[PDB]
Parts: structure tokens; C-alpha cells; sequence
């Protein structure tokens, strides 16, 4: 059988002359062009299938289930994670890791107290805290990684951190530092001659000291952790994490060693912040560029939900505008253009060709959520399309901002309490204005990468009454 077609690979160079300058994402976009939907690119030597498109994506991910169930690697932060902990596990280890963390985080942590709860506390902790700015123009930034953070950590760790603590605050910078080294220019040439670059300076040495730096704090956690820990009262994900090596003492196939534990906590409380806060960042520069859609939802959080009490989750389903707007901030926020790379597991037969066992696979979740075939004018921000005539929200199969399948984000649950309390309970509190007028708001990328990055934006909080 055949790879997909695609251009001509000078071998060790691979497609570096049919790339784009502009990187990766440009780049696979402008050969979606000349190859159609599926298509294989030369990164290196090292061949990818490479997806497009919500009906690509789809054929692949969910009716080629397990198939497209295996993880590709980041080279920049391989060095780190080497086939370990629940993002970067396969096979056996991975299926462990996963179903072990689906069941920890939905139910025990830090006051055993719901998910649910603790985004509202922590919530009740960023208003206070933007009441103290008295409405003075600040950056979302630093709060918004705050906030995330410590839901994350509330569950892992089982505890927060105070938005001042400076052990904290040296947390949140290498994770911002990271995030965005991680996805900066380099690290996508880096992507490409990892085998070579490996050797001299350069940006990954900065990413793998820094994320060295908080397996330190990770694992100084564990050992706090450990000491204290209670057999009858498990705290939180760590606790039940070595409750769990306990009872797996006599199984010599058990997954459930130091090495994963350390290396899954750095996942969750990677994307656990990084991600879910800045989509906050975004939707927030959104609201600025439309303060039309910002009365609406206010509005809505004023009927449904009224200004006394805080909001609930339930309360979503009962506010279509509002979910509409979030689920419009994801689209075109789009802060992960080409998925985490995929492998397929066996040999597979996909529209006719044949993808090897272990050849990695790109889902450019981009391209389907910007995909001409299923939203209208997908470069401008409209709530309208997840809305029908009677203003009921309205699914599409389009959007998978959180990827789809097996590997579907584990978070995806988490990461939309998050965005609807968040942006629901801030946006009940207090009325936004910047400097800058709606109409020379840019959303253009301060980095666009594995990650999208928006730029920086001064923005005030000014509390209603
Ligand atoms: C709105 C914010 C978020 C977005 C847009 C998002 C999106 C994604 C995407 C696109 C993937 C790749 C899925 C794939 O290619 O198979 C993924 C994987 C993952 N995410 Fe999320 N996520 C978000 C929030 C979170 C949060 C808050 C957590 C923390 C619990 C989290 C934890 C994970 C984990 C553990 C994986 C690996 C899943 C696996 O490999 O089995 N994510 N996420
Ligand atoms: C690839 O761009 C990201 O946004 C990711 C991400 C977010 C959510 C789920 C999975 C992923 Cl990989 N992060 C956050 C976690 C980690 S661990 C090493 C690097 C990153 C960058």
C-alpha cells in the first residue's frame, strides 16, 4: 500500500524547501493547498501523516478508534518526559495512567470537596483579590495563571497557593517561561533536527532546565506527602497515587512507580494551568474588541442567575448566549493549532493508503475548527454559530477545540468549569474597558506554535453595583 501523497524529501533535510517561514502550522496549511486533506510531510527524516479538515480528523480519530489511540513526542521537552506519565505514556502504561486519572480527579482532594466547589472558591478568590486593584489598569496575565493553577494544584497537591506566596509566583513564571519557549519559533526548528541541534545552545536547554526545576518541587511534594501521608483519609492525588503503590506492591507489571507519578503530576499541572487560563486571556480580549456580546452575556448572567448569589454550574445549561460566546472563544482562540502528535498503534488502512505502525500523525484541530465546510466566515468571531433561530445553543460537529477519540482531553471536563465559572463569575462582578478602542483590538498570536499564544493587553475590572 501507499503514504499519502506529498512532496519530494531530500533525505535529512526532509521538506525543509517546501515549508514556510512563517511555521509550522503556515506551513502544513499552505500544502493542505497542493495535496488535499491527507498528506505526509518530511520533518527531519522522519515521515508524518498529516490530517485536515473536521472530516479527516473525524475518519481518523473516531472511526479508527484505537488505531489513532497512540501518542507522538514534543522533541523540545522529550528530554523530560521519555515515554513517561499520562500525556506521553502508549500502550499499556498509557491506558493505566488514563484510567487511573479520570477516577482521581473527579473524586478525592483537598477539603473533599467537588471540583465544582473548588473553582468557586477559588473564584470568590479572584474577585477579592480584583476588588483590591480598585479598577486601576492591570495585565490578566499573572492572575489568570494564578487561578488556574490553583485548581490544579487544589486537587493535585491538595492544597492553594496565596496569589502573593512567592514560592508560587516562581512556579508561575517558569510555567509561562516554558509555555512559551515551548512554542516560539526555535523549538518548531527543533522539531525538525532534534537529532543534530541537540548538541549546541539554544532554547530547549532553558525549557529542560526549567521543567527540572519544577520536577523538583513535584517531587519535594510527594515526599512532604509521603511522610504524612493517611491510609484511612487520602487528601488528594498524590495521596491516593501512593495508596495505589501500596496496594500494587505484588504486581510487577504495575505501572504505578515514581517515575510516572513525578512525570504525571508535571502533565496535569502543565495543561491544567497553561491552557484553560490563557483561553481566559483571550475571551477577555474578545469581550474588549466586542462589548455588544459582553452586555449580552451579562444580561443573561443578570436573569438567570441574578447578582447575589455566585454561579453554579447548572446554571449553564440555562444560559445558551453565554455558553455560545465561551464555546466562540475555544473556536477561534484555537490555542492548540495541530493537536499533541498522534502514532497509529498497528498498520492502518486509511482512505486507501497505508500508515506503518508508529508513524506519528498531526491532527491540525486548526483547520477544523476554522473549516470552511461547517462555520461561515470562520475568521470572525460570532456566537451566532452556536445559536438557531430561538437562541438555543446548537452543536456542531466542527468544533473539537479539546481534540476527539481516545486520547480526547482528560481534562475537558475541568478545563469548561473553569471557562464558565470564570468568565461568568468575573463577568458578574465587574464591567471591562481598556485604553484601546474595540476597533484596533489585534487577536494576533504574541506566538503562534504547538501552542497559540495572545499577545499582552492592559484591561480593568471595575466593579459593579
Ligand atoms: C480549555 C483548556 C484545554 C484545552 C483547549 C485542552 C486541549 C487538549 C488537547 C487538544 C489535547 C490533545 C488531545 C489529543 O491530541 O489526543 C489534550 C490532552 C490532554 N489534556 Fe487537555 N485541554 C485543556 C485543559 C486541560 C486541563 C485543565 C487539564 C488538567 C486536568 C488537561 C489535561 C490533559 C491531559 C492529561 C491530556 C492528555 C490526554 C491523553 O494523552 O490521554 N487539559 N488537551
Ligand atoms: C502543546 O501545547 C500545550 O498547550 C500543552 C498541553 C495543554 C493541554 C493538554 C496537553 C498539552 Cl501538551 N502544554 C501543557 C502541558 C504540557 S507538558 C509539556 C508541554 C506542555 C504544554
Amino acid at each position: 500500500g501507499k503514504l499519502p501523497p506529498g512532496p519530494s524529501p531530500l533525505p535529512v533535510l526532509g521538506n525543509l524547501l517546501q515549508m514556510d517561514r512563517k511555521g509550522l502550522l503556515r506551513s502544513f496549511l499552505r500544502l493542505r493547498e497542493k495535496y488535499g486533506d491527507v498528506f505526509t510531510v518530511y520533518l527531519g527524516s522522519r515521515p508524518v501523516v498529516v490530517l485536515c479538515g473536521t472530516d479527516a480528523i473525524r475518519e481518523a480519530l473516531v472511526d479508527q478508534a484505537e488505531a489513532f489511540s497512540g501518542r507522538g513526542k514534543i522533541a523540545v521537552v522529550d528530554p523530560i518526559f521519555q515515554g513517561y506519565g499520562v500525556i506521553f505514556a502508549n500502550g499499556e502504561r498509557w491506558r493505566a495512567l488514563r484510567r487511573f486519572s479520570l477516577a482521581t480527579m473527579r473524586d478525592f482532594g483537598m477539603g473533599k470537596r467537588s471540583v465544582e466547589e473548588r473553582i468557586q472558591e477559588e473564584a470568590r478568590c479572584l474577585v477579592e483579590e480584583l476588588r483590591k486593584s480598585k479598577g486601576a489598569l492591570l495585565d490578566n496575565t499573572l492572575l489568570f495563571h494564578s487561578i488556574t493553577s490553583n485548581i490544579i494544584c487544589s486537587i493535585v497537591f491538595g492544597k492553594r497557593f496565596d496569589y502573593k506566596d512567592p514560592v508560587f509566583l516562581r512556579l508561575l513564571d517558569l510555567f509561562f517561561q516554558s509555555f512559551s519557549l515551548i512554542s516560539s519559533f526555535s523549538s518548531q526548528v527543533f522539531e525538525l533536527f532534534s537529532g543534530f541541534l541537540k548538541y549546541f545552545p539554544g532554547t530547549h536547554r532553558q525549557i529542560y532546565r526549567n521543567l527540572q526545576e519544577i520536577n523538583t518541587f513535584i517531587g519535594q511534594s510527594v515526599e512532604k506527602h509521603r511522610a504524612t501521608l493517611d491510609p484511612s483519609n487520602p487528601r488528594d492525588f498524590i495521596d491516593v497515587y501512593l495508596l495505589r503503590m501500596e496496594k500494587d506492591k505484588s504486581d510487577p507489571s504495575s505501572e504505578f512507580h515514581h517515575q510516572n507519578l513525578i512525570l504525571t503530576v508535571l502533565s496535569l499541572f502543565f495543561a491544567g494551568t497553561e491552557t484553560t487560563s490563557t483561553t481566559l486571556r483571550y475571551g477577555f480580549l474578545l469581550m474588549l474588541k466586542y462589548p455588544h456580546v459582553t452586555e449580552r452575556v451579562q444580561k443573561e448572567i443578570e436573569q438567570v442567575i441574578g447578582s447575589h448569589r455566585p454561579p453554579a454550574l447548572d446554571d449553564r445549561a440555562k444560559m445558551p448566549y453565554t455558553d455560545a460566546v465561551i464555546h466562540e472563544i475555544q473556536r477561534l482562540g484555537d490555542l492548540i493549532p495541530f493537536g499533541v502528535p498522534h502514532t497509529v498503534t498497528k498498520d492502518t488502512q486509511f482512505r486507501g493508503y497505508v500508515i506503518p505502525k508508529n508513524t506519528e500523525v498531526f491532527p491540525v484541530l486548526s483547520s477544523a475548527l476554522h473549516d470552511p465546510r461547517y462555520f461561515e466566515t470562520p475568521n470572525t468571531f460570532n456566537p451566532g454559530h452556536f445559536l438557531d433561530a430561538n437562541g438555543a445553543l446548537k452543536r456542531n460537529e466542527g468544533f473539537m477545540p479539546f481534540s476527539l477519540g481516545k486520547r480526547i482531553c482528560l481534562g475537558e471536563g475541568i478545563a469548561r468549569t473553569e471557562l464558565f465559572l470564570f468568565f461568568t463569575t468575573i463577568l458578574q462582578n465587574f464591567s471591562i474597558a481598556s485604553p484601546v478602542p474595540p476597533e484596533d483590538i489585534d487577536l494576533t498570536p504574541r506566538e503562534s506554535g504547538v501552542g497559540n499564544v495572545p499577545p499582552s493587553y492592559q484591561i480593568r475590572f471595575l466593579a459593579r453595583h
